[PDB]
């Protein structure tokens, strides 16, 4: 069974090729139109940051899913928060346990680092993403409203 | 008012950062709260990805907000996440929160960011009322999930 072959890996600084592969998976799975990938100098800078962690799911050397996360150091606690910003699984591999393994590995990593909490969000209209998140034993869920300002 | 000043905190502003944290504790009615040690708070203030704005009447902090820079992989232009915003209860509904948002967006515009965002709980009418008054570009209904770690 694939469970005995799937590997979850946290990307290191030499993993720009795998990071680009995951961004391409995001482009495909989120159906991003007219996307121009940032230059590799920028993506390398991001991968080098101490507050950004990428996890990928691999079968052989093929990336079948992954997630991105940001560290938010807190002023209320000495234990940080982690914000999972994106998670996606290749459409051919969905509903096979990969997303759950990615969440498990991510939360294990941040537990070992002494973080307080990990969080992730889904759009109210995204039935697929909500059903997934509700299957990962989250501590709680809350309805929230997101506001943004597009800058000039 | 013209006496109101908006200040972006710098690395020599730990005392004002602590006053803003205490304002948060009071305005959010935070429970079972013990402030981190000042070594920790100074290290956070010194981060290149964290910016605090405060509102002052003379020496008194009457509101403020905190924000995190999120460098993107979909764009070279970054995002800013406004994490907390509060105004002292005695000074609310006098334009202070709107002035803080304006100053924050102006700052991130000058630095070439793509977008600033902020969130409110769906049950929090007061915070939803305030955010909608700041003329945001759009709003979206989302579900927030958290995992409390051992
Ligand atoms: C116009 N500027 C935009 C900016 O407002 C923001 O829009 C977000 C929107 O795409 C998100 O839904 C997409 O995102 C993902 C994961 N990446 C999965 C499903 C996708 N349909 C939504 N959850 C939050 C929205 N705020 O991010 C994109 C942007 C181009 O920067
Ligand atoms: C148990 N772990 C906790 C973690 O889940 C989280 O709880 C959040 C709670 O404070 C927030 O309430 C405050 O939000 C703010 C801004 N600070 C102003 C209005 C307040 N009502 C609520 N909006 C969302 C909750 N998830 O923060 C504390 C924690 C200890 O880390
Ligand atoms: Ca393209
Ligand atoms: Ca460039
Ligand atoms: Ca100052
Ligand atoms: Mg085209």
């Amino acid at each position: 069974e694939i469970d005995n072959f799937l590997k979850i890996e946290r990307l290191a600084e030499n993993d720009l090729p795998k990071f680009i592969q995951l961004i391409r998976l995001f482009e495909a799975v989120f159906e991003m139109k007219n996307f121009s990938i940032p230059d590799s100098e920028h993506l390398q800078k991001l991968l080098n940051q101490n507050n950004f962690y990428v996890f990928v799911a691999l079968l052989e050397n093929k990336i079948v899913g992954g997630l991105t996360s940001y560290v938010l150091e807190q002023y209320y606690s000495e234990k940080p928060l982690a914000y999972i910003y994106d998670l996606a699984v290749d459409t051919n591999w969905q509903r096979q346990g990969i997303g759950k393994k990615l969440i498990t590995a991510t939360n294990q990593f941040y537990t070992e680092k002494g973080f307080e909490e990990v969080f992730v969000q889904a759009d109210k209209v995204d039935d697929y993403a909500l059903d997934f998140a509700r299957s990962t034993k989250p501590t709680a869920e809350e309805q929230v409203v997101h506001f943004y300002y597009t800058l000039k």
